[PDB]
């Protein structure tokens, strides 16, 4: 039933559908009826893939950004299996064809007509690419264990999909009425309200007449702008204050609605408490209007008047110094301005890229300027996706502008889609209207791959205890439910289990403060083990990774931290993923993961980056992933340490050791014994320098021993990722205690020492190239309002640790000189 579905979808994303109808809000009924019919169409189109499609839909591929190997294959109905030995260039297709001719022999009597699950996994080796160009067989050559595969017929896919079924002449200037305010403060109440079109104004700020502390104003505000040359994104931003400064209240509003209708008459504006204008601040007032601060306006009746469409702007529109406009073009003068506008034409025919630039000196403020770039954006060529994610910042405000980036967006692959995934979602929190090409394309790509559906579910279901995003995300969540109800239950399961976890963890907080630690373990456990917890905690998709399949929950295993925010422990086994079903989560609450979750996802970029030169540093890009207000998982390295715990040096064990300094070291040889020490002292090495990069050039500050692990391997990586961008300049850190196992445990060893300084410089370089990369995203990411990226000065300190400005051979001079200056403070 439709009913239940509703019921569904309004349990799942945490709001009653019926708060949307009681809205009496017609930009809301459009943009939930409008998309839902686009993700139902959607729909429709998906359960008719073929069986390949049906794979690239739910199981998109994990590929990686000569050796002989062996693999263990079975069918999808039998307890018999065969362990092959193929090459690492081998195809699916040949592994396939063996296990077929091994079955006809075994069964007495075409590969073209399966698939390689990944035992236990929601992941599927298909198409024509090398074995090892397969993330999962590639992690098996690195940890040494055999890949275990099932095959699965075209029917038995088939079986999945079908189970898984659904004007220019206003010369007038623009002016308001400020009527009245409310709520209480400490003075007088002054209102300051600024014309703005993104972060620039398009006419000086004026403010109203001060009043004593429902104050009543019924003054007009002039600005020095005519309502013709009004841009169809123009914000009329306020800022309530009080002065003998105190900032109280801000609200903003478009001046166009989201059908292009300027905007008439009174309008109540349901302020929001300051930490004075906010242009980037939510268009949408204060849904708390029982409590906020309003402002009464009255935008005076110049007749209903539409902003011109298309048609009208390009019609309008359409009506040896070379060399000093080149240098410019790779912050300028009002004369530098002038050039590039002056040859706009110049830069739409031999220097498309610099679309940016030149939107920057556009005058926003006339409309004849406007139109003029506009008639030069409709025929703009598409740019390239680095270009394009710089026209999404808030700074690129223009719709058409931004219908634009997202066209040039349309050729990311899903990988990349993936890799910028959370910061699309944070753009969304700059969008003036409901229905925006954002919202259309993320929507459609998350329709498309199942895994894209399931992080743009997440990105948006742990914000919705944010009143200013909860409308806009929990009608996104409706559109894309609609589109999948399979999907829906398949996250309601997520739901369940993560609700179980909190009230687990709420029992384990009260506990703790009582009794000792083998106490509450054991009363977790006795909670854990009623039915409904066994039920609800079992069968899952990890919100993690959806390919991850969290199976039976290993309830004498799972234990909590006995420190802070108490964090659960929780490990589950799958009897048909064999050791890899063996996982865990982390569930922490108490705590906001979004930094965390920003700071990984960074340092697995950087990996991909690094990867593509060929560099594989061995790094640990363990999931961190936020699911409510407060509350998220990490994803368990298993068969790991803390630096801390191995630098204890306890007595009885296999690595204690004559001088503190060979604790680590001897770790290391315990777990690998003879010919596999030199291997992990490599692997050290390397996800060593990896991590001295990456902290480093993010500023990652507070690191010591409690919050760096080592995996048995030897890998070393970094958790508790609570700082960044030096916000408490943090130098590049050395430690003794590392150097000590690089060198091999010899106190001179500048053969093995020197190798590493190579790898940091190698990694490092490679990080510059992709400089604007960073910069671009972590611009976008500005949206998320993390107190650690709220600012020029947070960006600033990225320029500066990837010494931008500078030459190769400059920035790695300077690099030189920080590593130096670290190898000296190592001791
Ligand atoms: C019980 C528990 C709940 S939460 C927690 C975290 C950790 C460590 C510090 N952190 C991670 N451990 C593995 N994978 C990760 N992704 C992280 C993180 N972040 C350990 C723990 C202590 C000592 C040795 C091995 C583990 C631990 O017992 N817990």
């Amino acid at each position: 039933v439709k009913k239940l579905i509703n019921s569904q979808i309004s349990l799942l994303i945490g709001k009653g559908l019926h708060e949307f109808d009681s809205l009496r809000d017609p930009e809301v009924n459009d943009f939930r009826t409008k998309m839902r019919q686009f993700c139902e169409e959607a729909a429709a189109h998906r359960q008719q893939l073929g069986w390949v499609e049906w794979l690239q839909y739910s199981f998109p591929l994990q590929l990686e950004p000569n050796r002989a190997l062996l693999v263990n294959v079975k069918f999808e109905g039998s307890e018999e299996s065969f362990t092959f030995q193929v090459s690492t260039k081998d195809m699916p297709l040949a592994l396939m064809a063996c296990a077929l001719r091994k079955k006809a022999t075994v069964f007495r009597q075409q590969p073209e007509e399966y698939a390689l699950q990944v035992n236990g996994r929601h992941e599927y080796l298909y198409g024509n690419y090398p074995l090892c160009h397969f993330q999962y067989i590639c992690s098996c050559l690195h940890s040494g264990l055999t890949p275990h595969l099932t095959m699965v017929h075209s029917s038995s896919i088939l079986a999945m999909r079908d189970e898984q079924s659904n004007l220019w002449s206003l010369e007038q200037p623009f002016s308001i009425e400020l009527i009245e305010g409310r709520k209480v403060n400490a003075m007088k109440l002054v209102v300051q309200a600024g014309l703005f079109h993104g972060n620039e104004m398009l006419c000086k700020t004026v403010s109203s007449s001060e009043v004593n502390v429902e104050p009543v104003w019924k003054q007009r505000l002039e600005f020095d702008i005519s309502v013709c040359d009004l841009p169809r994104m123009a914000r009329l931003c306020f800022a309530l204050y009080a002065v003998v400064d105190c900032p109280i209240a801000w609200a903003n509003l478009m001046l166009f609605d989201y059908k292009d209708q300027l905007k008439t008459g009174e309008r109540c504006l349901y302020m929001w408490p300051s930490v004075l204008l906010n242009p980037a601040g939510t268009v949408r007032g204060n849904p708390n209007t029982e409590s906020a601060a309003a402002l009464v306006i009255y935008l005076p009746e110049v007749a209903p008047v539409y902003f011109p469409a298309l048609e009208k702007i390009l019609e309008l529109g359409r009506i040896t110094e070379e060399e000093l406009r080149e240098i410019l073009e790779r912050e300028l003068y009002e004369h530098e301005k002038d050039l590039v506008w002056k040859m706009r034409h110049e830069v739409q025919e031999h220097f498309p890229e610099a679309l940016a630039r030149l939107l920057l000196v556009t005058k926003w403020n006339k409309h004849e300027d406007v139109a003029q770039m506009l008639y030069l954006l409709c025929s703009w060529p598409e740019l390239p996706v680095l270009s394009a994610l710089e026209l999404l910042d808030f700074s690129f405000p223009d719709c058409y502008v931004g219908s634009f980036a997202i066209k040039s967006l349309r050729k990311l692959t899903d990988d990349e889609l993936f890799q910028y995934l959370l910061q699309l979602v944070q753009v969304l929190k700059y969008e003036s209207y409901l229905d925006c090409e954002l919202t259309k394309f993320l929507l459609g790509r998350a329709l498309a791959n199942r895994k894209i559906g399931h992080f743009l579910f997440w990105h948006l279901r742990s914000e919705m205890h944010v009143p200013s995003v909860a409308l806009r995300f929990g009608l996104i969540m409706e559109a894309y439910c609609r589109g999948s109800t399979h999907h829906m239950k398949v996250l309601m399961k997520q739901g369940e289990a993560l609700s179980k976890l909190k009230a687990l963890n709420d029992f384990v907080k009260v506990s703790s403060q009582k009794t000792t630690k083998p106490q509450t373990k054991e009363m977790m456990h006795m909670c854990m083990r009623q039915e409904t917890y066994m039920e609800a905690l079992s069968h899952l998709q990890s919100p993690l990774d959806p390919s991850t399949l969290l199976e039976e929950v290993c309830v004498e295993q799972c234990t909590f931290m006995d420190s802070k925010m108490k964090p659960l422990w929780i490990m589950y086994s799958s009897e048909e993923a064999g050791s890899a079903g063996n996982v865990g989560i982390i569930f922490k609450n108490g705590d906001d993961l979004r930094q965390d979750m920003l700071t990984l996802q960074m340092i697995q970029l950087m990996d991909v980056l690094w990867k593509q030169e060929g560099l594989d540093l061995r790094m640990t890009p363990y999931g961190c992933l936020p699911t409510g207000d407060r509350t998220g998982l990490i994803e368990v390295v298993l068969h790991s340490d803390t630096i801390a715990n191995i630098q204890l040096n306890k007595s009885n064990m296999a690595a204690t050791a004559a001088f503190n300094k060979d604790a680590l070291l001897n770790w290391l040889k315990s777990k690998n014994p003879g010919e596999a020490l030199d291997r992990a002292i490599e692997e050290f090495t390397l996800s060593c320098a990896g991590y001295c990069v990456a902290t480093y050039v993010l500023g990652i500050g507070d690191r010591h021993s409690d919050n760096i692990m080592i995996r048995e391997s030897g890998q070393l990586f970094h958790i508790d990722f609570g700082h960044f961008l030096g916000n408490f300049r943090v130098p590049f850190i050395l430690t003794y205690d590392f150097v000590h196992v690089i060198q091999q445990g010899k106190t001179n060893n500048s053969e093995k020492f020197e190798r590493f300084r190579g790898y940091c410089e190698r990694a490092y370089t490679i990080l510059r190239r992709h400089g604007l990369l960073f910069l671009h995203l972590f611009a976008l990411m500005r949206a998320a309002g993390l107190p650690e990226l709220s600012c020029s000065k947070d960006i600033q300190y990225l320029k500066d640790s990837l010494a931008l400005g500078k030459t190769e051979e400059e920035a790695l001079k300077h690099f030189r000189v920080k590593f130096n200056e670290a190898l000296r403070e190592s001791w």
